[PDB]
């Protein structure tokens, strides 16, 4: 195959010409975005019953939309939460490949057969089903500086004015408005409507009747009396629109003949549709929207043109309104396309300068300029095809096959470069020479290299996603730079490389070059003695090798185990808990004297606060709040004291005295998508019925006996925990006792207490909802039902207080169940330096002494660790017996492959070394760094042994073979892992935007690259020899 | 459509609406009504009764399910006085007639409204002249689309708009076919001067 | 409802949720006098249009809770659009005996 | 190059496919009263008037291919085969051109 | 309700719909004294079962709303499974103590 | 499927009342199994006899 494109460098050139349209073609097809979907797809189910219980919502709605979900293609589990401000998610997670469309589809149709079993009330909401994949693009927030609009008037805009248009705008998915359109509000005043013995049913019947859009037919429909000849429709009216139509409606005339309107029982006008959640930006009323990207989309672009369409809206926006930005992700993922074009160009450079340095000729250093972007495009086209995109771990794999993709060409060149100066061959003759001696061991590595990758592409799971990036652009570039290293680089070394006398090192040369050679040239007759003298003291060197191993072994076992690498994003978390029975009120003060603190102590790193009142990440309603701390640039903001994890220690310390309110500050997780990256999630469960109370005594015997325990730490439960609640009884001896109906108190605490969604009318075009409720002032505290009366038999209006009697008891504000039974979820996490293997242990334990009837399961990362931790052995197994294999094949021997697999130990010492010395952990980019530095090292190792075997082959000693290879392959390697360690070094020292994770990456090969260059070319001869010799 | 009828290279053209058509406004009251006749809106169902067949209930019919329209006489839903013979039941027994409430207008409504990629739109075709291809009406076309109020734009659509692409796409085609035809020459033949020879 | 109704309360409201759709060329909307309407989505061929439908059906469920009442009790029907009859089979009375 | 420029475009080459359509809109507010006879009018001058080509020729009132509505109509004009009908002035383009 | 009721309350306004359907070989239904009904949507070989159900589906909502409300309310099962059991998993009392 | 049921059950066994055992009547499965092995088992037999 090489010799036959020697000849024809020509087709040589087409085929490196096509790779090229195929790739560039390919690279702007390709889909843009921070991750590719590590998360299990996910589908929300939501909706919100106005006035209900956490109670009714789960006994009413929850359990029997639970009870027709199923029959539904990769279900992995199901998971819902009822909440007291009468709203409901129920989750369903697949597993990782489902099509999210087929997922989505098949949940909203037994939703769908579900609908007519739920209250009349819920099944005239909605019920809304979306993907729930929180992998936002950015979040906007459309804030009033002044104080002109309240959250309502800014939602009702966003839905107005901003949203038709953002869904127009090119690459927007799916988003979610912090707040719905306008509802027509109709405040029952008790007193007011006593008066003229009317209840709140009265006015829902009534302005059903003066609200509804009448049919009306056609004038001269069909059948028609002969003749006519004209025929036209009727429009009748249609429902009503204005405040002032509201505040008419008549409800009853009196004998007098004076008329009752509804404004005089209430007051009317356009309003919130739910007030359960609270935002402010920076201390001004806020809505806004978070927005995703859709399916190919281009991340970067379309942050662009939503900037773009927002700011042709600025012009018309009301006085006050501010449009603002807070999170976006695109600086990232910006900050991660360049880091990386940069890292790839410099390689080259940098291969350039050493390509000259060592070979002192400019054609040599041509080849390695054209093959690595052939194969940079190529790679591209394969990811195109295989279905990936660009994203932070497609690009980090790139950078890792750096070195395996400038090692491929170094070596082809230098060795057709060597071959002509030891033989004096030509140029032609070099090069087929050359191909000849590798292009097996070339096939051997890419097969060997194949046999180390791959295995990472069959992990289950998230993490699975994760590898499979890291794993499929890398084997698709080191594949591409060996097909490349076979058709092209030979063929133009054939072309472009001019002769070398016989035997001309360069020792003549003088100046610099001339100095240069004369030291490389001592340096390598040095090496060649050093290597010499350990194949007569072999002993001693087996017995450091063997101090290098358990060394390593030891280090592992020392390293802390990690997910992903703690990254600065420009955002940090604040999570709000005021007492179980606090107003929104008093929780909006607790996350204001936040944001003055924030906002002006900690200017230096704060940007902005998006505060929140009646949302949480455990829980929701009025003691539960929030603030999301932005930060200001990478860049602006220097120096550790102004990392999100030194701002952390702060925000705590400061919030920590808060003997009033429990406040959290913590770092979001490295993927979002995902949550909760380190540690556990388990859901304890009600498997036979024991009851709520039973199921709280075992969550509560759960946490205060894992507290107990040194293994475990930082263990809480996600959900809330029970607050007071007022029952209220009915005795209806008294009631029908005193002429009052039953139905009519429960329609009168519904369409006053809870609310009541009656009608709808329209708003400036599009429809909207009418909702009635009692007025705030008559809805407050206990003694405020006494305010209320009905009507009797007669029309003898009796007050809710002469057949009604309220009692304080306590129930859930937050019910939870997992996988159709009752459930509550728990968190926390394994103690320092433990794993949460360790952790899954000591809790696999604990939950034995949990009571009768209940059981548990885990969830989340926690449920996909359990079934990824059993397969990574199986498949680290198939490696070592296939990477075995090949070698076993390439060098006709089931003992020499032995020489080339015990550099592995070698090179991973080096990285263990840099990691576990610089503060870093065993975490993703760790470990595929770590197979990519013994990717190199191996194929230095398989080259070496090559050429030893072949040398040894054709007559020579073994020892005598190992000292004339080592001397052969020393200027190569050297080369390479110059090049290489110089390209990296930028990655080791980076600062800001992704420097997390390139730390992760540089420091690992850094120090891998080391110990693997410097040990290998000394131990492998050594194994060479050492095994030849038994 | 003037300018079409006018301009020589078009034929046949033709909007796909119906410009406006009368409709009469039934605007009534509930003051006047709810004195001498129905509480709440009793009539809301008489009205949608006579002149718009309701549909009540199934039956079966030979066999088959079918539906049961209740719909008014033919003459009594002819014309805008017809509708006054209409009587609604009165709370204290009798019988209020509709005229105690009526009022009946002729309103001018559209009869079809057409949106397209989310604004309110026209759609209107036509054919190109006798001996003229569908290329030159196009291009007339764009030419009768100049003198409009600035407001109002246009859009191809089916036929037209797999034209519009059918015209871009050809460059990228003979660009691409001449290089492969170029490449594939180029290296079956380990030569430049082949491929280069049968370009020309 | 007038063409008009139709229009502000239902179309325009469905067409939102349809922006977005994966390979969409266009949507072409009327609003009729008699109560009806079609919302038509177009795609570029190669699209599978099985699974344009269960999109198109996934985005609209969403603006189902937006639409009147009167709307969300009925039944939205959503069908596969083909613009050509294939032909059309008659039936014709010989003696007279039946009517249309 | 020049030569390039010259030729006028088209998309597909107009076909005969023995078949051509009415297409009725009597002016809004009518009703099939007026329709009806503005249909079978044109339905006979056309199925009497021109029965070298045409065959049968199948009428509607309500549903044309624009609206619906009591002012619309169509018919599909069916044709005999291609051999019963001589060039030029038995081409649907033709058929059409003065049935217009 | 009677195998007469449910075939002409429920049944047959299903099938009614039961149209515009990819792949479609046969539909066949039953209708019982105990009240209980099926319909079976048979399909041709190849047909992806997870459009069929969502066909099946589609039309189905839009018979569902003419159906008895007592019927809605029992809630209706669409199901993409084999004709025959694969199985049955029973329980039974050891000490005599519960009834079926 | 059956795998995965026998699964879902032994998952709940230990939270089922105490007059009660779990058990299998029809069941479909046991004919596949038998079928395989038994080939599985004239598949080594041929393989010996030749
Ligand atoms: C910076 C890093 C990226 C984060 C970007 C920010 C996140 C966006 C938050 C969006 C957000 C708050 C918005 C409020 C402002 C928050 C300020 C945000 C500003 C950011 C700078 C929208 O909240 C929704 O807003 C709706 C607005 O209408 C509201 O509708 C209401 O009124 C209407 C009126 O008519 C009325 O019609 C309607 O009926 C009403 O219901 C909903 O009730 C309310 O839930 C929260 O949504 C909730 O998210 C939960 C957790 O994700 C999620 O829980 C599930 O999924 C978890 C997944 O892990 C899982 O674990 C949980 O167990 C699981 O339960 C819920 O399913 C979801 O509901």
């Amino acid at each position: 195959m090489s010799k036959f494109f020697i000849d024809r460098p020509i087709f040589a050139w087409v085929i490196a010409l096509v790779i090229m349209l195929a790739g560039g073609l390919s690279i702007l097809s390709l889909p843009v975005n921070q991750y590719p979907a590590i998360a299990p797809p996910a589908i929300a189910v939501q909706v919100s019953y106005p006035g209900a219980s956490a109670e009714t919502v789960q006994d009413t709605v929850v359990q029997v939309i639970e009870q027709q979900m199923n029959g539904i293609d990769n279900l992995r589990y199901i998971s819902s939460e009822s909440n007291s401000d009468g709203s409901m998610t129920i989750t369903v997670t697949f597993e990782q490949g489902t099509d999210p469309d087929i997922a989505q589809v098949q949940v909203q149709n037994k939703l769908q057969l579900a609908t007519p079993l739920l209250p009349q009330e819920v099944q005239r909401q909605g019920i809304r089903v979306t993907k729930a994949v929180k992998n936002f693009l950015m979040v906007v927030g459309v804030v009033s500086t002044d104080g002109s609009m309240t959250k309502e008037d800014l939602s009702n805009y966003i839905v107005s004015n901003i949203q038709d248009p953002l869904s127009r705008t090119k690459g927007v998915g799916d988003f979610q408005v912090f707040g719905s359109q306008y509802s027509m509000r109709i405040w029952l005043d008790p007193a007011k409507l006593n008066s003229y013995q009317l209840t709140p049913g009265d006015v829902s019947s009534a302005i059903q009747a003066q609200n509804v859009q009448i049919s009306s037919g056609q004038l001269g429909g069909l059948p028609a009396v002969k003749g006519q000849q004209l025929n036209a429709t009727i429009i009748g009216k249609t429902r009503l629109q204005t405040a002032e139509q509201f505040e008419n409606i008549l409800l009853k005339v009196n004998p007098d003949g004076s008329q009752v309107r509804l404004k005089d029982v209430a007051d009317v006008g356009l309003g919130g549709q739910d007030y359960s959640i609270n935002a402010q930006f920076n201390g001004s009323p806020a809505s806004g929207i978070a927005i995703k990207l859709a399916t190919g989309a281009n991340a970067l672009d379309t942050a662009k043109a939503i900037r773009q369409t927002i700011a042709n809206l600025e012009p018309f926006m009301p006085q006050g309104m501010k449009v603002v930005y807070p999170y976006d992700t695109t600086p990232v993922v910006s900050a991660s396309i360049h880091e990386v074009v940069k890292t790839l160009g410099e390689a080259i450079l940098l291969v350039f300068l050493v390509m000259y340095l060592f070979l002192q000729n400019f054609r040599a250093t041509l080849i390695p300029t054209i093959a690595v972007p052939v194969v940079l495009l190529g790679t591209f086209g394969v990811l195109a095809a295989f279905g990936f995109s660009i994203n932070t771990l497609t690009m980090f794999g790139m950078v890792l096959a750096i070195g395996l993709l400038v090692d491929d060409a170094i070596v082809v060149v230098e060795n057709v470069e060597r071959v002509m100066a030891e033989e004096g061959l030509s140029p032609r003759e070099a090069a087929r020479k050359s191909m000849g001696q590798i292009q097996g061991a070339l096939v051997g590595i890419a097969m060997v290299l194949s046999a180390v990758f791959l295995p990472m592409a069959f992990f289950g799971g998230s993490t699975g996603v994760i590898y499979r990036q890291f794993s499929i652009t890398i084997v698709s570039a080191m594949a591409l730079s060996v097909i490349v290293a076979l058709i092209l680089t030979p063929a133009l070394c054939a072309t472009m490389l001019k002769p070398i006398e016989k035997g001309d090192h360069g020792e003549h040369k003088g100046g610099f070059f001339g100095w240069f050679n004369r030291m490389f040239l001592s340096t390598t007759h040095g090496y060649e003695r050093g290597v010499a003298s350990i194949l007569k003291h072999r002993a001693p060197y087996l017995l450091i090798y063997v101090v290098i191993v358990a060394g390593m072994i030891w280090m592992f076992t020392r390293i802390p185990t990690a997910f992903l690498p703690d990254e600065d994003q420009g955002v940090l978390f604040a999570q709000v808990q005021t007492p179980p029975g606090s107003s929104a009120e008093r929780t909006q003060v607790v996350v204001d004297s936040m944001r003055e603190y924030l906002l002006e102590k900690e200017s230096s790193s704060v940007s902005s606060v998006f505060t929140v009142t009646g949302f949480n990440f455990a829980g929701r309603g009025q003691s539960s709040g929030m603030a999301f701390i932005m930060l200001k640039p990478w860049e602006e903001r220097p120096g550790g004291e102004n990392s999100v994890f030194e701002l952390a220690k702060r925000a705590q310390m400061h919030f920590f005295s808060f003997k009033d309110a429990m406040v959290f500050a913590f770092a979001p997780p490295s993927v979002l998508e995902l949550g909760n990256a380190t540690g556990f999630d388990l859901f304890l469960q009600d498997q036979a019925g024991v009851g709520h109370e039973v199921l709280l005594q075992a969550r509560n015997k759960f946490l205060m006996l894992a507290a107990q325990n040194p293994a475990l730490q930082r263990v809480r439960p996600n959900g809330m925990s029970d607050e007071p609640q007022y029952k209220l009884e009915i005795d209806d001896e008294k009631a029908s006792a005193l002429g009052v109906s039953l139905a009519d108190i429960n329609s009168t605490v519904s369409i006053a207490w809870g609310s009541s969604y009656v009608n709808d009318f329209i708003d400036r075009g599009r429809v909207k909802r009418v909702y009635l409720q009692g007025r705030p002032d008559a809805r407050m505290n206990p003694d405020d039902l006494s305010k209320w009366y009905v009507r009797n038999d007669k029309g003898e209006m009796v007050p809710f207080n002469a057949f009604a009697t309220g009692k304080w008891e306590y129930g859930s504000p937050k019910l939870e169940r997992y996988n159709g039974v009752p459930a509550m979820e728990i968190l926390g996490e394994p103690a320092p330096g433990l794993s949460s293997g360790d952790a899954m242990a000591a809790v696999e334990e604990i939950v034995k002494q949990l009571p009768k009837g209940v059981g548990y399961s885990w969830t989340g990362l926690s449920y996909e660790e359990r079934l990824s931790g059993s397969q990574a052995p199986a498949l680290y197994a198939l490696s070592l017996l296939v990477v075995f294999l090949c070698l076993a094949a390439l060098y006709e021997s089931w003992s020499i492959p032995f020489s080339v697999m015990l550099v592995v130990p070698l090179g991973v010492i080096g990285a263990l070394l840099a990691t576990s010395m610089r503060g870093l952990s065993n975490d993703v980019f760790f470990q595929v760094g770590l197979l990519t530095t013994i990717g190199l090292s191996a194929k230095n190792a398989i080259l070496i042994v090559e050429f030893a075997k072949e040398l040894h082959e054709q007559g020579k000693g073994i020892v005598e073979a190992a000292i004339e290879a080592c001397r052969m392959r020393l200027r190569p390697i050297v080369m390479t892992s110059l090049a290489f360690i110089l390209g990296v070094v930028p990655l080791a020292i980076s600062t800001g935007a992704g420097s997390g994770s390139q730390h992760a990456i540089g420091t690992g090969v850094i120090g891998g690259m080391v110990t693997a260059t410097v040990l290998a070319i000394f131990w492998v001869p050594l194994f060479y020899v050492a095994v030849s010799t038994l």
